[PDB]
């Protein structure tokens, strides 16, 4: 049946392992967050044994862990046990968190909610159980782009709740998700210029842009739909859209925009895309030269609806071309290789009704909206590859990491190959910080690698008018770009570094490197240290702000990311409060100290 | 097919939609004294009012005849929209978000119910589009389920009223009862240490189950268990709504889908129309068989449609408790009146959101189904069944189909009307006075035996989660004493008042008057006659008939729309009902002085 086909993912055997990993990762990343303290239980063998009980004392967690840099909890997934009244009992993510609910700060109001988030993302983890099961070796001897995508099973490394999707029916979840890999055809709505706004950054103008993108032929047959409807083509503009949200939200939610035209559907595109780590933003299988397309999803995920803000779109390509321009005017960028993928271009359509309805924050404002991305694929040469950066903290069904078998490919030394990377990726960020006050959102998913024989080459940033901010409130900016200016304490500005970079990415990548026995966390930080200490060295013009925010201090904040989806797990921050939803818990031990 | 799911939505029909719903918000909320009308006067003849927005700078210009219990028939084809000294297109958005602070409706509830009032819409677009049959072809057609999915208003008091929110458009066109799209249920097998079947009197499980699927059906359904390692004595089966099963039981309790607590079994060879109730499915290609009702957590006026697994219990022993009571009273016998029985009813607990939730989640209401026989069976030769619901239908021309009925009978309207009341209103007087017993005795809770236009006998359904018996003292069997309540004494004939009076004959009555078929005055001392003659019939009862006085010459105005308005979620609250009643002043009872 394709009842039974659409379930035949979920069985005890994938069930058992999906919260077997889920309880492991829990464990791990709410000990780092310093909602739980495990009790050290007496000497096994050497490599430590621990204890977590219940809000209750009744059930205790016992499992081994080597603690290693950065306040990190390498819990072994294979010792995990569950105990009660004398008796083993099987490892279950729903009994965890009623049992550690009070442990954990989760509302009697979240609680359920947020148990239906663990619950999709356990049918994900079953779901991608069943895929072939490629090694870490085999990925990288692909230099498959999309197939690196879509073979990506952890999500963020942070986040337990990170895989919900809630929204998406079992139907949806098969054709929508990333890890599916399911060819998507994306449905194209007219949009009356009375509501809707095109916006294009520099070399853009919308008739050749649309005409590039659908084809001549496409456009030729949306422009006879409308006529056939007795209305003229230059009424409108194209809005491309998540089938999720056409079916389930734009005819039902914008049902008067349809009904009065407003809104009229001219079909599906032919181009199939592939759903991105992101979930609505969607890369061209068909024509890989042509853009991404960035649709709004109203969805849950990990602490927020998947919406785009039709506000928003108005300066987001400006954001980027001042952004790509800054880039090729700063030598030490240039040295790099750092660009962009600019997004291009952005429509939006502003629903009055629902505006009047409404305060400026509403997920009503953000329910139809698109822009178009950059393809990286143009710009590499031959013998070049594409890779999230989140391949690099991947590991396979055997344990292996994605960084360690590019660096067998590469033949370099494990500290060879993380200056080239470091080179590419975190130097930018250094040198944007101290020259320009500029920070990215730059985890896993906002970054993809141009690899050259399993080495690095140059890093390509995106997600850049909805993530980057300047940290000077005064800020001299071009008119239309000032609304990435923020006020933000001196205390804090650096946690843009330790928090996004340090605590959020390298805790992980140099924990698989030294588990994996590549290369020891001593040699990971040092290489850290050095390539800082370099890019510092080759600016002594900005020695006086080195010193100010120091790389290399004692200390700096926990800043917990789990804390913020418990306490809130549909907005996890007001984007309307200045940057203080962060759950700042005493301090890290700074790797990089006293070098 | 893209273009196909929206073909209903066009500017002329989306206007025509405003223009009946604007029209029953003036009305009803005039009624619920939300809004006061000004009277404009053009002559002094009457006529002719305005109802201004919360900023005084959008006015609302339409003509109503006021009738009895504030009843105002506002005429759909006057009602203009005035600003700053121009006409506007009615837009029901827009009289929603002008009105926001006099309708009392929150920042949070307003933008949802605005998407409530958006799918009420989008539904009488695509009514709009189905064959404009007429109250009289519909009476003529004798046809249960064409009557059934040809109605159009639904609930006649509440204006957000057929949001089904949740349904996805092409979700609408396979599961909305309007469509009369065909349904195959999903059949879960559900292991006995979270599932739990009860049976009324004369039911046994497997032979129920062999009576429901056939022998070849349960078979197969055995042989998907083996086939998977499972005893099939392990498992209970429960037919489960396909909305529910793709979108809440495959993600929310995906837990219990993996470990084998739930098993999919496929969709049931028969076919099922989805009735008013929209979760309750009547058996289209075997009309004699049970109708199921499933869980449905979907939002439509005013609650979620999920099923408690905790009242499923006690539903069959209520359902046989009333019915042998019904059996056993002369008065109840005489009217004709019987129910058709919520017969057996499966549960699930989830445990794990059992830990997790209070008691009043709807988590707790995602996976449980019952079984009510149908009505078909009992039926003879000549008799035709239809919804109470249909007595105020009117077609696209305006004609009542109790007119259509009236015509069809050759009797003269009072004459119809005896009959009707006898079958409907008597068993409901009956019950109040001599058992404290009420129901909700709404269109969608009744239905009607007909021949030659005539109401012979009415039958009651939704029985186990509506019945009342208004006495915390009752001696009751221990498996049917939660329908034991505490109301204060001076709310209880609301019970009549408001559920009958107020929310149906005030539309019946107007219907008929604005047809020109019977007045008022002649429709309401019918009411009054067959009040007297129910009273005259049984004397023992004197002193509560003058302790609850039906001809009083007031009761209270228990406004409807105001509940939804103050909360769209759950319109009436935890575990007390007498709680979130909102009464504002009192209505001329119009059995007054009779
Ligand atoms: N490895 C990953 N790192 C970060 N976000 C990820 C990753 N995999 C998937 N995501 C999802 O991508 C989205 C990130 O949005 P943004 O923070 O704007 O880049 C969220 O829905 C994340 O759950
Ligand atoms: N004419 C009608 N009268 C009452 N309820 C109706 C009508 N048409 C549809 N309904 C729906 O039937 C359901 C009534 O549920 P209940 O009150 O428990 O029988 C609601 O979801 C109503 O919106
Ligand atoms: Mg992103
Ligand atoms: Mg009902």
């Amino acid at each position: 049946m394709s009842l039974a086909d659409a379930v035949a993912h979920l069985t005890p055997e994938r069930w058992e392992e999906a919260n077997r990993l889920l309880v492991r990762k829990a464990l791990a990343e709410f000990t780092h967050e310093r909602l739980l303290t495990p009790e050290r239980e007496p000497d096994d063998g050497g490599g430590q044994t621990y204890v977590v009980r219940s809000d209750d004392g009744q059930t205790a967690y016992r499992f081994t862990a080597t603690v290693r840099a950065l306040d990190h909890w390498q819990v072994d997934a294979a010792s995990v046990t569950r105990h009660r009244d004398g008796a083993e009992l099987p490892l279950a993510a729903l009994d965890f968190f009623i049992e550690l609910k009070q442990t954990l700060g989760l509302s009697d109001e979240i609680l359920p909610v947020y148990l239906e988030e663990i619950s999709s993302t356990l049918s994900g983890t079953c779901y991608k159980l069943t895929k072939p099961q490629l090694s870490s070796a085999e990925l990288a001897r692909s230099g498959d782009f999309q197939a690196v995508e879509t073979g990506m099973t952890e999500g963020h490394p942070c986040f337990v709740a990170n895989n919900g999707r809630l929204g998406f029916g079992i139907h949806e979840y098969l054709s929508y998700a990333p890890e599916t890999a399911s060819p998507v055809r994306l449905v194209w709505l007219a949009a009356h210029r009375s509501r809707a706004a095109f916006t294009a950054g520099v070399g853009i103008e919308y008739e050749s842009f649309v005409r590039d993108e659908l084809g001549a032929a496409t456009v030729d047959r949306f422009h006879g739909v409308l006529r056939g409807r007795g209305l003229d083509p230059a009424d409108y503009l194209l809005i491309p859209v998540h089938p999720w949200q056409w079916w389930n939200k734009l005819t039902v939610t914008f049902a008067a925009e349809v009904a009065r035209g407003h809104l009229v559907c001219l079909g599906e595109g032919d181009d199939e895309y592939l759903a991105q780590q992101s979930i609505r933003t969607f890369f061209n299988a068909s024509h890989p030269g042509k853009h991404y397309v960035k649709t709004a999803l109203s969805v849950l995920n990990m602490g927020f609806m998947r919406g785009l803000s039709a506000a928003y779109m108005e300066a987001t390509p400006a954001i980027n071309d001042w952004l790509a321009r800054l880039i090729e005017g700063d030598p030490v960028l240039k040295e790099t290789g750092l660009s962009i993928i600019r997004e291009r271009a952005a429509v939006g359509y502003r629903h009055l009704e629902y505006e009047q309805a409404t305060d400026r924050y509403s997920p009503y404002r953000k329910m139809l909206a698109a822009l178009w991305r950059e393809s990286p694929v143009p710009s590499i040469r031959e013998g070049e590859t594409l890779a999230t950066m989140a391949s690099l903290v991947h590991q396979d069904h055997e344990g292996a990491s994605f960084a360690g078998a590019l660096i067998e490919r590469s033949g370099l030394t494990p500290t060879e190959w993380l200056r080239h990377y470091l080179r590419a990726y975190y130097v930018p960020l250094l040198h944007s910080f101290y020259a320009y006050d500029l920070v990215y959102m730059p985890h896993g998913e906002n970054v993809i690698l141009v690899l050259a024989d399993g080495v690095v080459r140059r890093a390509v940033y995106k997600d850049i008018a909805e993530e980057i901010a300047v940290m000077d409130p005064d800020a001299v900016l071009p008119p239309e770009v000032s609304r990435i200016a923020v006020d933000v304490p001196d205390d804090k500005k650096l946690l843009s570094i330790f928090t996004d970079v340090f605590d959020c990415f390298f805790r992980f990548l140099a924990a698989n490197l030294a588990e994996e026995g590549i290369v020891t966390e001593d040699a990971f930080w040092r290489t850290v240290a050095e390539v800082t200490r370099e890019y510092q060295e080759s600016v002594p013009e900005l020695a006086d702000k080195f010193e100010r925010y120091d790389m290399f201090a004692p200390e700096f904040a926990l800043s917990c990311l789990n804390r913020l989806q418990l306490r809130d797990n549909r907005q996890m921050v007001d984007l309307a409060d200045p940057s203080g939803a962060l759950q700042l818990v005493g301090t890290l031990k700074n790797p990089l100290a006293g070098r």
